[PDB]
């Protein structure tokens, strides 16, 4: 049995690897590889063909999150006169499970239909690694002493695994999950503990407060005093307010010292402070790192940061010429769009004679909690740190139709940040129902230098939460080197 | 009598901008007229206006009420299980809520004027008596006694607009969108006339509210409805109407309607077809609101169109007579009366002269799903340009095959200048898409490419990140002739 050879080899078939793959071939005609360990979703690898967005990422959580959604909806809809027997009500978590694990099986089926009719574009399965700078080796198992599938020989290599769940080294961590095994709980938890302040955590909370069964309670804790670090602080203290307002408890500079079973099988749980709680489940979200153990970089010498993550120029170059890195591997921006633009520049610089450099400032994002969040650039405290004078125009308010639908906590929360000096807006900021769509354009705006004046022009859609971005003059307060305060001296 | 810099004659969205304005930012003293200090019959528009009292804020409660019955049904493929022989619209209950969130926006403006040195509100009717008095009576009869006489150095026409109803045997027993406001019952059977977003909307509404065995038909007198929006999101927003259970009658207009002895009505159509309906609905268009004022008084110039006759800083013939919003039959919206009211204060009382823009004007329709726009049909735009590339998406989004309504095709449209890639249009058709739609305006304002929207990353799982994700035209117009390829 003969080794193949390939133009590039792609180590992981998710967002970033599957963009830069298909376009090799298909724009440049160039003969690409592309290596993963599972060609569907699921245990015991969990991520699969695809990625970790298709198969237990922004897919499936973007789905539940939907179907969560409804426990809202059903209430809200009794003040715009809709009426139907109460107790009847009951949320079947098995039937959403179903049909989450059948869509993503179905996104599963069309990459490997891909792959069998694509010209130049191949998929192997396995556990790939470098063994020199010009070979890739498919293993049976992550284990470098496993057998050998295939020899895959490469003029250029691409790494793209990823990252995955950290997990704390406490007492009885093993009777703990990640997310990845969130996804396929048999039955929604009456009690569940989510660890962690960022979004995952944020998110999984307001899944499992919906899907509970009668007489269950969802547990948020953080180790620090506020949720979600890196958003806007305003945004910080609003989302808090509503995850209470829903019934989820939110218990901030708390954390667990150690897990254990009581006799009935739950777990209970002792906080460094003492505090204890009994769940039946717990689920850690404090943090993902990036997923270089397996690809046996000392073979090759690519340097990793003190971080963790493959060190990358602006062109996603390692220190080994011809060795690549895009994605949650290089331990930066966590989103798959951006793994996505990483992979489509590669491409082009390497294959394409149009060199390019993926642009890391002004990404815009998401946070689907209930509600949820839209956000593009700076957050203020940021801003007033690089230049002298900074303007907040910000709008908050609880929108006339939740005056109606009796979830009047549910307030909106528009902001925008500039640089004073000249309007240019540094970001903007937003929650409420619509923030994720809302916010998708105002990257294009960002990216083209919009001016609050260009916004201030700009004549509103009517009656929507969006408008309220479009009519903002004068700022709410400043920064003045760094100084907070209602007006400028 | 009485002496101001500015009398305003309507006190709506666009007479309230400009009156607040020149009081509270230049210092002026001001008066605004109205016939009502709340919503509702008789004369339905009131202070606010119309988009606040019959408009705008009252129709998008109503709309938002009934998307539930879509958001009942959909839960179920979420695994949301209930008992749906219990499930009933108490539309007395959707009437209630909205009379009381309109009311309090009335309290609220009211307790403006007491507030705000140099506003003041007069209750009656206002008319031009000479070029520098505006009489306010009891009545729009012009015999009827006078309440104030009001002298202005600045008189600003704001009235609005009103229903068009067509001279047809039986037009009295039709309603129009001021009434459907205040049916004391949701109709079971109804007909709504017309193909602009008025008709559409009501028709979602009346759809979601109507009793057990109801039927809502819209009619429309040509091909296809909703004139001047995309062609492919009229055939689409026709398809997902009838999807969800709406009849439209296209090709078919009403000839005659009159009484049946149930007090149902019988509608006959110019085809001969006839519809028994217990509620028709004229939602044919809506007629700048100017016989009440009489302008023959002074001599300000109509347009054949009926609308007053305005320069780009809202002047008429007659020099300190300014009229904004409906009255100048132009774009009929909110957003644009209010841009009018200040730049015509901010030219006429400050340093500083502004005109209203009104090309790339985003707007929606709160359609089930809406629409919602900014810029150029692609065939308006092939009038004006040798070569335009239109790029076109559409697809069923995953949520919705799960949720069962798999016949919610969102669809997301960018028609560009094609010799520099510039975008003069964005059209979309889905949920969100009125949200989504904000920031393109302001893209449209620096004068965004194709280009600039497939180089910014993408929010995702979103249908807005449709709009960075197409390199490639769907197809063309060259010298106006739509083609697949480029010659
Ligand atoms: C719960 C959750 C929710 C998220 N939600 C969002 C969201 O809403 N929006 C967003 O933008 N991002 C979201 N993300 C992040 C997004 O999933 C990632 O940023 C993105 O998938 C990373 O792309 P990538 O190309 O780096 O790698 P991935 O998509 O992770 O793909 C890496 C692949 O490599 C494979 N692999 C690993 N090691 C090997 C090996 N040795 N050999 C072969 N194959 C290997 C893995 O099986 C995997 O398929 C979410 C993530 C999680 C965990
Ligand atoms: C059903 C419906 C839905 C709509 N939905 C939307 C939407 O979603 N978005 C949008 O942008 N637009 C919408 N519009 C349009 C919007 O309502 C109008 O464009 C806007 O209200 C016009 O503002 P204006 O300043 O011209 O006058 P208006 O707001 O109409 O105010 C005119 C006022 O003048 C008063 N008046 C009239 N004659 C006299 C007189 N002789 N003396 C004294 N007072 C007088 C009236 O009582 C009224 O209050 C909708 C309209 C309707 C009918
Ligand atoms: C289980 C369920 C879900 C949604 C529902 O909305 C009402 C509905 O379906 N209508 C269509 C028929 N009309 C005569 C009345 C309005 C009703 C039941
Ligand atoms: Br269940
Ligand atoms: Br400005
Ligand atoms: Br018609
Ligand atoms: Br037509």
């Amino acid at each position: 049995h003969m080794s193949k050879a390939f133009d590039l080899v792609v180590i992981g078939a998710g967002s970033g690897g599957l963009e830069a793959g298909w376009n090799a071939a298909t724009l440049y005609g160039k003969r690409v590889a592309v290596v993963d360990v599972q060609t569907s979703h699921g245990p015991p690898f969990y991520a699969a063909l695809g990625g970790t967005c298709v198969n237990v990422g922004c897919v499936p959580k973007k789905l539940m999150v939907t179907g969560a959604q409804y426990m809202d909806h059903l209430r809200e809809s009794a003040g715009f006169g809709w009426e139907f027997d109460g107790s009847s009500v009951k949320a079947n978590w098995k039937k959403l499970i179903a049909a989450k694990n059948e869509a993503v099986l179905d996104i599963n089926k069309s990459y490997e239909g891909m792959f069998n009719d694509t010209e130049g574009l191949d998929f192997f399965l396995g556990w790939g690694s470098l063994e020199s700078k010009n070979v890739v080796v498919v293993r049976e198992t992550a284990d470098p002493k496993s057998a050998v599938k295939e020899r895959l020989q490469a003029d250029h290599i691409l790494l793209a695994t990823g990252s995955w769940p950290q997990m704390p080294a406490i007492p009885g961590i093993e009777h703990c999950i990640s997310s990845n095994e969130a996804f396929y709980l048999p039955e929604p938890p009456r009690r569940v503990l989510t660890v962690g302040g960022g979004f995952i955590s944020v998110e999984f909370a307001g899944i499992f407060n919906a899907y509970k069964p009668p007489g269950g309670k969802v547990t948020l804790c953080y180790r620090n005093n506020l949720i979600l670090r890196g958003f806007d602080e305003t945004i910080r203290e609003e989302v808090t307010k509503q995850l209470t307002a829903n019934g989820i408890e939110i218990m901030t500079n708390e954390n667990p010292a150690k897990v254990s079973l009581n006799t009935d099988g739950s777990k209970h749980v002792t906080f460094e402070s003492g505090k204890t709680l009994d769940v039946d489940v717990v689920m850690m979200a404090i943090g993902r790192i990036p997923r270089t153990n397996d690809l046996q970089l000392g073979n090759v010498g690519v340097k990793l940061t003190p971080k963790g993550g493959v060190q990358v120029d602006e062109f996603s170059r390692t220190n080994v010429p011809n060795i690549y890195a895009i994605g949650d591997i290089t331990d930066r921006l966590m989103l798959t769009p951006v793994a996505i633009n990483e992979g489509a520049a590669l491409v082009d610089t390497v294959f394409g004679n149009k060199p390019r450099k993926t642009d890391h400032t002004r990404v815009a994002s998401a946070v689907f909690s209930i509600p949820p969040i839209g956000t593009c650039g700076l957050i203020e405290e940021v801003a007033a740190k690089e230049f002298e004078k900074v303007a907040v125009y910000m709008s908050s308010f609880t929108p006339l139709m939740h005056n109606i639908s009796g979830s009047k906590y549910k307030k909106f929360v528009a902001k925008i940040v500039t640089n004073h000096s000249d309007g240019t807006v540094l970001g903007v900021h937003l929650l409420g129902d619509g923030a994720p769509e809302i916010i998708q354009a105002v990257g294009v705006c960002l990216r083209l230098n919009a001016k609050i004046s260009d916004f201030y022009n700009t004549i509103g859609v009517h009656p929507t939460s969006a408008e309220e971005l479009c009519s903002m003059r004068t700022p709410s307060y400043y920064y003045v080197k760094g100084e907070k305060m209602e007006k400028l001296p």
